[PDB]
């Protein structure tokens, strides 16, 4: 038990089919959970027909308790699985981008640097921001559609968070002014990748 | 344009994919809008910096005025895609089970009772308030996670529903009750089906 934890899922399952699965699991499981008591309470009312009005309301109010009880747990137990989700997804979209940095790090630091290993390490660091970028809108924009007052609140914050994605990316590509020669020759092609 | 919206979505892709399919495209297009507005707030504030803290306050409520906007078109957008989606989902599921419902009689009905037809369509049937079943569940089970104050509420209905399924499964069955010698010989199948 504790060991499987300890393993975890396999590398063979991504974080978004894992996160689907489990979500799955726990809709079929609380289905059932939910039925089972649904029936039980369909035969109490059978069978409490012929019951005192006190009894009758006892019954009622029993079932309506476990109810209530398995609300509490599939709501509680959704909030879990979404920002375990959310939170794995953050943090593989910041490792993407700190990887991808020290690349074009590298590439900037190289004994001679080479203008094209230089260009294919700022694009994969200007997709890893762009993914930042539209994580930020996403999350806005499903904010918005499924509850309006709470998107009212962020709305602020995903401005400066956008402001603060992209002075990072002005940050970073002045790393390649450190070298007139090479922005000089690159500006073009970047310019492309900048305005896609 | 108008003849387009007629023949409407192309019968090969499923109202699910259909849905899916039209609320990412609402997604990326909201998306972009979004990403627009906020673009030109960006640059508003950049050459607001020289201002009157009057004209800098003027102009943020104008750009927070145009995204309260835009949240309640993607609000009101997302609320009329789902509205669509749910009565299109529920009414499929009716028509398929008076389908299999009318299938499974009419294998009753045959001049020669044939038991291997009739117990694929008891079967079709039985899935199909199955489906339904599912689908109350489900729903009950969806509200539950993301808003427990109106699953509450629900409780009574669902609880009704589900019996309501239940009873009409009874009530079709008992149509093989008027064939005693076809309920004989079928009698273990639809046993080992029930579960």
């Amino acid at each position: 038990d504790g060991v499987d934890i300890y393993f975890g899922m396999p590398g063979e399952i991504s974080e978004h089919e894992g996160f689907l699965r489990a979500k799955m699991d726990l809709e079929e499981r609380r289905m059932r959970q939910i039925n089972e008591v649904m029936r039980e309470w369909a035969m109490a009312d059978n069978q409490s027909k012929n019951l005192p009005k006190a009894d009758r309301q006892a019954l009622n109010e029993h079932f309506q308790s476990i109810l209530q009880t398995l609300e509490e747990q599939v709501s509680g137990e959704r909030q879990r699985l979404v920002e375990t989700h959310a939170t794995r997804v953050i943090a593989l979209i910041n490792d993407q981008r700190r990887a991808a940095l020290e690349g074009f790090l590298a590439a900037l630091q190289a004994d001679p640097p080479q203008a094209e290993r230089v260009l294919l390490a700022l694009r994969r660091y200007l997709r890893a921001e762009q993914k930042e970028q539209r994580h930020t809108l996403r999350h806005y924009q499903h904010v918005a559609a499924v509850d309006p007052e709470k998107a009212q609140q962020m709305r602020f914050q995903v401005h400066t968070h956008l402001q603060v994605i992209e002075e990072r990316v002005n940050q970073s590509l002045g790393l390649l002014d450190q070298n007139p020669h090479l922005a000089q020759e690159l500006r073009p092609q970047i310019q492309e990748l900048l305005h896609s």
